[PDB]
């Protein structure tokens, strides 16, 4: 019967439920209401699926599970510890949110990952819920267990109106997550140029994160040329930051975009800057040794060495690997990742020796730089 009660509440079948409940006691209803059916409770399941009248009914009986967190499903994932207010917020149910709050639900109660209802509404961009939680004293600066903020997830998701509202309400634009991520990096990674300019209206400062990435280098890693174009013309980036960002973006064009002509265009820009001031030429750093996995290649160091690259796609592919290891280094996950992808392409074309040398090298890199495997192929930020 406790299972019939939950399934009735979960699906908003309020007629059925009131029959099963009218024949019973008042003290025994509060018990069947608070039953952990499949990790959830009736109120939580009803709030998660928007059945406004059901939850208004469940609370008229026993308003005593209103803060109990449980299990809800979103996008085929399972969220642990989510109170009802959080689930109504995550799923966009404005009036269930308004109701739960009128019944005294705690606007700050979180999931097990310390996600607030406000963060949940920011994730899928429910602007009107965001405004209501904030007008009802949501704390803008409570972040999840990784230190990722409502502002950061708004920037990462591309929600311009939400990010703007949060900033008008005094959200701190310069917060840093545990890994050193600022909202400016979320903008760089999502290609959200409008939001990035909005953050710079508040003097958001460009910083390195834990990978040593500025937001400019984040946009080069992820391939968003609108951010790279904007930030390489911004006075807060130095000449050499710009050169490296353009060379890295070229490498991204080779390995991620499979666009060799795009790659060459950014490598020429960068090579121009390297030689623009003849009194202070900025030539390529020199690595410790040549590398067998990279076919012993060497980065081009002159405009002339560049023009004789397009007809040699295989030279460009080694240029990209060298560029990425120089600028990102062995600890960034993309370095070993694109070494393995490069080996995979050589394998598919029958060059198994080249493949194996690349894969041996990427494995050595991972193991000698310790605190996306082949099996798994066969991240934090997307947490609600």
């Amino acid at each position: 019967l406790k299972t019939a009660v939950f399934n009735a509440a979960r699906d908003g079948k309020l007629r059925l439920l009131t029959k099963l409940l009218a024949s019973k006691s008042k003290e025994e209803v509060s018990s069947l209401i608070s039953e952990k059916t499949n990790g959830a409770t009736p109120l939580l399941m009803a709030a998660r699926y928007g059945h406004l009248d059901m939850v208004e009914f469940l609370l008229e009986q026993c308003s005593a599970s209103i803060e109990v967190g449980g299990s809800v499903n979103f996008d085929g994932e399972t969220i642990e510890g989510a109170p009802p207010l959080w689930a109504a917020s995550a799923a966009g149910h404005l009036k269930v949110v308004q109701s739960l709050l009128n019944h005294g639900a705690s606007v700050n109660n979180t999931t097990l990952t310390n996600s607030t209802p406000l963060r949940a509404a920011c994730f899928d961009g429910h602007l009107e819920i965001v405004k209501y939680l904030v007008e009802h004293k949501a704390d803008l600066e409570v972040s999840n267990r990784h230190g990722h903020t409502c502002l950061m997830i708004s920037c990462y998701k591309g929600h311009k109106e939400i990010a703007q509202y949060l900033l008008e309400k005094g959200a701190d634009v310069n917060r840093k997550s545990v890994k050193g991520n600022t909202a400016l990096h979320d903008c760089a990674e999502s290609g959200s140029l409008d939001i990035m300019k909005m953050l710079l209206m508040y003097c958001a400062k460009m910083e390195k994160d834990g990978y040593g990435m500025t937001p400019l280098l984040s946009a080069s890693v992820t391939g968003h040329t609108n951010i790279v174009d904007f930030l390489t013309h911004h006075a807060q980036t130095s000449k050499t930051e710009r050169i490296n960002a353009l060379e890295l973006l070229g490498a991204t064009f080779v390995d991620k975009k499979r666009d060799l002509l795009g790659a060459l265009k950014y490598w020429k820009k960068a090579m121009n800057m390297r030689y623009s001031d003849r009194t202070n030429i900025i030539s390529k750093p020199v690595p410790q040794t040549l590398i067998m996995a990279y076919d012993y290649a060497k980065e081009v160091n002159s405009a002339e060495e560049l023009e004789g690259l397009i007809a040699d796609p295989d030279e460009m592919r080694m240029q990209a690997l060298l560029i990425r290891e120089r600028i990102l280094g062995p600890s960034h996950p993309d370095t070993s990742y694109y070494i393995r992808y490069r080996g995979a392409v050589y394998a598919d074309s029958g060059n198994f020796k080249r493949c194996i040398n690349l894969w041996k090298y990427a494995l050595d890199m991972q193991q000698s730089n310790l605190d996306l495997s082949f099996a798994e192929l066969f991240w934090d930020k997307n947490l609600r």
